[PDB]
């Protein structure tokens, strides 16, 4: 569980969530290295990247110096997992993409999994040695020994520590909700990748900085927020993660063998690409009568109901 | 216009469809040449199809070589407009399939298009040679003098020619509305592309015969049995029309170029061919509901007010 201090400085609040997951962390580390399942690496990197993004959001609450270290170890150690991570997803689409083609293009699509099955393999021998390693091992011993540091950083380098947790948490969800429906007001008729990549972060931020200050406030505000946000940041999701697929589709159509084997793989990478493209533009299509419902008097009523008297 | 002598032979009624086909195919001769329009050569096949399909469907009216003499001829004649009627339906196809696939596969189509532009420009100068020779010639010399000699051949080796035109047309038309019924019906929950092949040809077949007959029938009879099928034909149409698109996508997949440059197009027919496949199912699917339609109290009544007292 994730329990916070309603009362202590946003320094032991930050602390406990980065205790919490190094110990998620460490805790999917079995599973990955006898490769149970994908939502062991799953919920390893969503550690990772829960961390990240309140180190980046809360910047302040530790030492310059101290946070650069820790955003650029966790930045390597996600970095190492996304070979594994990939191989793992587009494995996870096969049904999915083969229920897609003609029955004609689908036995291309064999030697096309076959292959990934391989890369599979490799990536998670790989990820192995590196977690079984000592650089991996060094980073996690010095992490967990810098967040057991319960001193208050130096206040004129670290001016956010010292903070009391509740008016940080006002602050920052109040910031990131403004950015959100600020980012979403200005997105027009255009509805471009761009725009909405970015408002995909911009949700994704807010729901962090929720989840993490979940235990400041009564739990059925906290859930109504959520739920609020959820069909607005599915929508974000399923867009972006459309547009990964498509590149990841695009880039092996650029790499495929030019010989008689390749014609027949890139006639079903190009059904799903075409599949996909057509897919995402509904996705695109839903966007703004979901934002439109998302940016609300309820929104606002229920995000005062969750902050009251901070 | 196509005028029936309601008490003339069927070999008198027969004749003149084909004085009136044999018209139309000379009438489109001069378009064809010019190049105006696709509607030309459309116009042109859909004569000798109708001239075909009533001369097997009538066999008797004439005698036995003088049918296997019209139906050789005529075949070889469409066999002739094939790869021009093809290199027109496909080019008029370009914007269609051009909006079915992500911008980052359409260039891949441009040199597709100009290659079937190329194969129009020498199918169409083929096809012009082919017109203006003496084989083309001779036969349609031959065929309007051998529909101009009303002389009823001899009955023993032609019995349906001095048959009453009205009679012949209830039996054929009955006939050809039986085996609609009966092959539809026959056709359960598997609805393979043979069955649906098949039933568009049955359908075909009926929709000939009542409109070489329609003026026998009180005109708003014809009008309202016509109709009453429309949906059925256009769903079997649409089917087959998707199903050789996807043969003519299919073949030209097999003889893509095996280098970086047929990599971008076999993705882009790839493409098209998933987009079709997914557009025959929702048809296929479609097909029951209609078929149930034209099984029908309404659709017996409307086939016996057609003809009433025949």
């Amino acid at each position: 569980r994730l329990q916070l201090d309603a009362h202590a400085s946003i320094h032991e609040n930050v602390r406990r969530l980065l205790q919490f997951t190094t110990s998620i962390m460490e805790a999917n580390e079995e599973g990955i290295r006898k490769d149970i399942d994908s939502e062991f690496l799953h919920d390893f990197r969503v550690a990772i990247r829960r961390s990240r993004s309140i180190l980046r959001l809360l910047n302040g609450v530790f030492d310059p110096e101290k946070t650069a270290w820790m955003l650029a170890g966790l930045r390597e150690l996600g970095k190492r997992t996304n070979d594994l991570r990939d191989s793992d997803v587009y494995l996870l689409r096969r049904e999915e993409y083969t229920s897609l083609l003609p029955p004609s293009l689908r036995p291309a699509l064999d030697p096309f999994f076959s292959d990934l099955e391989a890369d599979k393999r490799l990536h998670h021998r790989q990820f192995c040695r590196y977690l079984t390693g000592r650089e991996y091992s060094g980073f996690m011993t010095s992490l967990k020994e810098f967040i057991a540091e319960g001193e208050l950083p130096d206040p004129e380098t670290a001016p956010l520590a010292a903070e009391p947790t509740g008016d940080v948490a006002a602050k920052t969800i109040r910031k990131a909700l403004k950015k959100v429906l600020v980012h979403g007001r200005r997105t027009g008729s255009e509805t471009s990748d761009a725009e909405l990549h970015e408002l995909r972060i911009d949700c994704k931020k807010l729901r962090y900085l929720l989840e993490f200050f979940a235990s400041l406030f009564p739990p059925k505000a906290t859930a109504q927020v959520l739920r609020q946000m959820k069909t607005l940041q599915d929508n974000l999701g399923t867009f972006v993660d459309l547009t990964v697929q498509m590149e990841f589709l695009q880039s092996r159509l650029e790499t495929i063998p030019a010989d008689r084997g390749g014609i027949s793989e890139a006639a079903a990478i190009g059904g799903l690409l075409t599949t996909l493209y057509r897919k995402r533009e509904k996705v695109r299509e839903h966007f703004h009568e979901i934002f439109s419902g998302f940016d609300s008097n309820e929104t606002g009523e229920l995000f005062d109901e969750l902050l009251t008297g901070l």
